[PDB]
């Protein structure tokens, strides 16, 4: 671990609870481990030297800073303060700082000991007795963006019930917090606490929101301190015995952390052809993913991994299916225990028969689960969402854990859950019943009235009229006399696709649409019709875009392929043959229906009023341009060799996808292309890797290696010490997105192992 | 009428269907009369000379231009066009233009003949034979704002089904229109037509959207032409016999129009002490109101008057109660037949027992009625609104008609309808049941769910959350952890008050609010709580602001006061005694509860959690500042002399309301004051006149006369030829609002009658 110092800049001295960057994400990168609910930063100068500033608290679903300096050590001799020089750095699994002075030296090492407690070793070297002083102060200011205050609002003024208080204890001190149910900002139980326990007797003076503690030592000695963020009264009670254990045998906990991390690196850094710089990227990915891992909390009874511990809306233990599949696929190779847990977390809330909220969605996996359940399920959580799910690469992910562990009991455990999810797609996301799914949405309070009528708002100029009923919707779409049409259910469908702004789903701005029509196209070519899915008895099951997506179909091909393998592993030959048959049928549909012989590429197809003579639901939507979904059949292995050869030529074309940073979310030729548009131009690491793997699968590994090299040389900040983000401008390589982004980290790790090299 | 040429500039050559000003109103002022559904403009120069350009069609609920030049005459002799010099002007009730040449002259007079037809007299004087040519062309461009096109969209491109078509006929030509149901822009039945009939045979050639008609005359001759905009097949059939009668006795129709207008002027201009300039303003008001008068159309079976025939959202026959009361009050003095009809139109849709939509609203008068009924009543109209009503000055208006006509049958006719409306307020707009109504909203699809749960949206940052249920609402308001709360029913309540952005109703911008709090005030001081009103058996009747408005209480005083007067006139002494008692109780409440001695003014009171010891629902809301409602008790006669004396001192204070243009919608001292804010500073003619009348009622006629003079000398454009608008900046006198605004015209006329003097 010592070979990788400061892979990510973890220094910082927060002055606001919400010390955000331009996109509302915490602008510092705290160290979290063991799935804990609090993190720490490194001192950035004389003002924070002696402690690890920026205590970051994960308040159920958000990350909020508690203080800048807190338990910062200063040393005194003969009544005079010792003058230290600072050296601070992070390593995978720990924060370290060394203070050097003539007669006194201090070496502090901070590692995590339990899912709720971090351990600080303060090794003091001194030839004479000394007086120690620790100080701390809770933050007062509420919000800032890029170092500048957004307002003069204070934490206490904004949250009168927070009522933070510092109290002395028999072996340290604790901060207590009142109950705050700020749905989108701060969530506490009224029983949460931040505790500080120490190995020596200390003298504490509390002055409101600041404190000063003193202690006298006789000479060189090593003290131990535990820091714990406990979210409930039960957690507080349970942790006490652990804290006692930690202080009694601190060496065991330091060693356990050290060995655990040596193992992550040993198991994960498996590419001997990688350069030191490329290996460092892999380590950054490992640090990022492990930092985003959260232990069980609230409604989530399993360890999980979120998109970003520092993200505005991705913190706490908020978990999404899409992210989980890629996260677990990567983590299977270095932290398999958590990879498995993350998958379990998502499936733990899979809809069961007789569900109290949506019995018509058996097998469904929620878009978002978190500490707090939605009001529909008895909680007060505002994030918990069941309006949609995400593209399914669940089987792919489960199989990867097996590839590494060869644990058949893991397959036995997950198989029935994967089958239930697989079956749900076919019942609730197959409007025309041809076995090829569509992205869509569920029946929900945000999508329809009490009686089941689909809600929608028509916008024209400054007029906004809300209506309901599929019939009325049909009439409105026909006339097309509106500037825009907002359908909550269709918005949810865009979320279900994983690319809510992609051109293929009808997203194009006025400027682009005008040019399109000016070139001979019709604005109606961009209208994606919507439909409801009802059972044979008339029961509303959900909704579907009247369009079948080629990536969706390819993921379904993958699902069947892996389910067939699992069935074989479990000794279920007949089920294996069925899935093998389902896979073949999907491959044939993908190749016959979604491949356009003329443009030599794959596209989505509309579910037209009547199917084509060949049985296809509709023709490929070539007019909306080419996108990454085009190589989904290659990545998933549904493509024929000839069609793959054709797609690869387009991918390598500099006028299409072979840009400064290759394989973006829309070809340069796409009418809705935008170099800065998230899903209509920007390059995402997952789609990029899918592309290279698809290329490799059909015999083009040499070309994939070339594109990977281009990516390594052009993707901005790759070899720097900044946090991992979400995407890149394809022309400039400039980064955008939330810092410490999990799925980017996951695919960067995959790239390191599969395509990066000297 | 000849003494008033060009009172309003009616010249113009529209080049767009929507030739709008900066606020989306048609930038020209077409001549409309007899309640017809089409209007004409005067030629602006050589380009339009020979015809009356800018055919304006009232397409059910909107005003849309059809063409610039249409049926424009040019005269030819020996193949050479006769060169004419132009003279054109409008007079009350007619448009006139004269073309002068050496040996040829043409005199054209255009007046309206029926509620669907205008008549043009073309008198040609010539010493030699001549070849006549009439030409026209339909507009092509869709929209522009003050001359600058808003896009390159064409009419046909925007409305593919409009399919305008010109066809030749044996006696002229016609333009037919396809069926267009563009709710917010253009409404046609698919059977509407614009017909041109002439007294002399002409050969018409059609070329796409343009036409040319030719005829040869042997010398001086006078021809007659009729122009008719017919909106339905039935109207088309019915008008034919009218056109025949018109062409058989053209001079009789011209005379009838002339006489009708001489009568309007004789009846209306009765102030012998007015200056020529002040009289001209009265004439402009008369022309404006008569132009906004519409004959029966669609669902409205009575003649009515709209806020503005040229308004973006006030055209067609859209009618509101608030406007109607003031419109009829003024029109009683010159066009009483239509004043009565306007009142009848509003009450024709008053809710009756057993109503199919809102049986719980018997007596209720809709906020907006128009050609097309709402979908809830079987139509496809989007304007028809029953989410709320308007302040009630219905009795006051009905009484003015009686004061002029002395027709007791009129009072007998309206009395029961007024009584029903009176009773509705007490049942559905008195949340705490103390007999003092509040402004509120009805049960509506836009306000609540099918089960009757009140809808509302909570906004925090970029997060929006639509919830339902009064209990949930109460909680949200208690926590106050939001930036804004959007409640459809409360929005409708602001519409019912007639001042949707008034300070007293909680409307204040961030800057102003931050300043208020910085000065020691509480932000919650501007929070107006809301409540539902339910009957004994639990039926939802509607909603009420938890606030009793002083103007509302004063209008209820007025209602009872005038009903008592009517009961006496109708010989119902016991009913009179009851209304007198109710009026008395309201006056006592207004004087005891809403008057604040300290600031010498009246204010709304909150309906506090518990009433005050004296029985008042709450303390006057003095902290939100003073507004025009403060003198409502004076205008309506509810104030005691002592309280009136106090209020008048504040009104005449230049640091409060006695500004450049006096008596605006918010005192200069109001914390939410804004010189350009419609309801928080701007001066409206109705509130101004209410103030002068209130002043006069309590002995201050001298001061009211002075303010009237100040208004006449300071209100911008008053003596110019521009159309009447909505309001004025109190500091500069600058105008804003829809052109040809009815209620401003109504009150300007009242000012002419009551206070304007030499
Ligand atoms: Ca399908
Ligand atoms: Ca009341």
């Amino acid at each position: 671990a010592d070979n990788y110092k400061n892979v990510i800049n973890r220094t910082g001295a927060p002055q606001y609870m919400k010390d955000y960057d331009y996109d509302d994400h915490q602008r510092f990168n705290p160290f979290f481990d063991l799935g804990a609910w609090h993190g720490h930063l490194l001192p950035d100068g004389p003002n924070t030297m002696g402690g690890f500033p920026g205590v970051a608290l994960l308040t159920e679903e958000y990350i909020n800073f508690m203080a800048s300096n807190f338990d910062r050590l200063t040393v005194w001799q003969d009544g005079k303060k010792v003058d230290f020089t600072l050296e601070a750095y992070s390593i995978p699994g720990a924060l370290v700082q060394k203070l050097t002075a003539k007669d006194v030296q201090v070496e502090m090492t901070l590692r995590f000991a339990t899912p709720r407690t971090s351990l600080l070793e303060t090794k003091i070297t001194s030839n004479k007795p000394l007086d120690l002083v620790w100080d701390g102060e809770l933050l007062e200011k509420l919000e800032a963006k890029e170092g500048k205050p957004l307002s003069d609002k204070t934490i206490a003024g904004e949250y009168p019930d927070y009522q933070r208080k510092i109290s002395a204890t028999r072996d340290g001190l604790k901060v207590t917090f009142g109950k705050v149910r700020a749905t989108w900002d701060l969530l506490t139980s009224g029983e949460s606490e931040y505790q500080v326990h120490k190995s020596l007797p200390v003298q504490t003076e509390i002055n409101g929101n600041r404190f000063t503690s003193k202690a006298h030592i006789n000479g060189s000695t090593t003290l131990y301190t535990t820091y714990s963020h406990l979210l409930t009264a039960q957690e507080v009670s349970k942790e006490q015995m652990q804290i006692r254990d930690i202080l009694a045998r601190p060496a065991f906990y330091l060693t356990a952390s050290q060995q655990r991390w040596e193992e992550y690196l040993k198991k994960g850094l498996t590419n001997p052809d990688a350069t030191p710089e490329q290996t460092r990227v892999a380590v950054k990915a490992i640090e990022t993913l492990n930092g985003n891992w959260r232990s069980p909390g609230g409604a989530v009874k399993f360890n999980t991994v979120t998109p970003s511990v520092t993200g505005r809306w991705f913190s706490g233990n908020q978990t999404w299916p899409w992210d989980t599949w890629k996260q677990a696929f990567a983590m299977a190779h270095f932290n398999p225990d958590i990879a498995k847990e993350n998958i379990r977390a998502v499936f733990s809330w899979q809809i069961q028969p007789g569900d109290s909220v949506r019995p018509q969605d058996v097998g469904f996996v929620p878009d978002l689960i978190a500490w707090n359940l939605s009001p529909e399920r008895g909680g007060d959580g505002g994030n918990w969402n069941e309006r949609n799910t995400k593209p399914s690469l669940a089987a792919w992910s489960v199989m990867e854990v097996y590839n590494v562990t060869q644990d058949k009991t893991w397959v036995a455990e997950m198989y029935p859950k994967l089958v239930a999810y697989h079956d749900w797609w076919l019942r609730n996301r197959d409007h025309n019943g041809n076995g090829v799914p569509e992205y869509g949405a569920t029946r929900d309070k945000a999508h329809n009235t009490e009686s089941g009528e689909m809600l929608f708002t028509v916008k024209k100029g400054d007029k906004e009229e809300t209506q309901s009923g599929l019939n009325n919707y049909a009439r409105v779409v026909e006339k097309g006399q509106y500037d825009s049409l907002e359908i909550p259910a269709q918005v949810a469908a865009s979320w279900e696709s994983g690319r809510d702004d992609a051109a293929v789903f009808g997203f194009i701005d006025k400027e682009q649409l005008d040019k399109y029509v000016a070139n001979g196209g019709k604005r109606s070519d961009w209208t994606v019709k919507f439909a409801e899915n009802r059972s044979q008895d008339g029961t509303l099951l959900g909704y579907s875009l009247l369009q079948e997506s080629v990536d969706q179909a390819s993921y379904m091909y993958s699902d069947n392929h892996y389910l067939a393998e699992m069935a074989t592993i479990l000794g279920k030959p007949e089920e294996a043959k069925r899935y093998r048959q389902l896979a073949q049928q999907l491959a044939d549909y993908i190749n016959t229906c979604m491949f356009d012989p003329t443009t030599q590429f794959y596209y989505d197809v509309r579910i037209e009023d009547k199917p084509l003579a060949n049985g296809c639901a509709g023709k490929p939507i070539v007019e909306r341009g080419k996108g990454p979904e085009g190589w989904s059949p290659l990545f998933n292995g549904a493509a024929t060799q000839a069609n793959a050869d054709a797609v690869v030529k387009v991918m390598l074309d500099p006028k299409e996808f072979n840009t400064f940073v290759p394989l973006g979310t829309a070809a340069l030729t796409n009418p809705a292309f935008g170099a800065d548009i998230y899903w209509r131009g920007r390059v995402w690491v997952d789609q990029f890797w899918f592309g290279l793997k698809g290329m490799e699968r059909y015999g083009y590994r040499d070309d994939a290696l070339k594109l990977a090299d281009t990516f390594f040389r052009h993707a901005k900040g790759l070899t720097a010490d900044g946090p991992i983000q979400e995407n890149y401008n394809p022309l400039t390589g400039a980064q955008q997105g939330a810092p410490n982004f999990s799925w980017s980290a996951a695919h960067l790790y995959m790239l390191y192992n599969d395509f990066f090299r000297k």
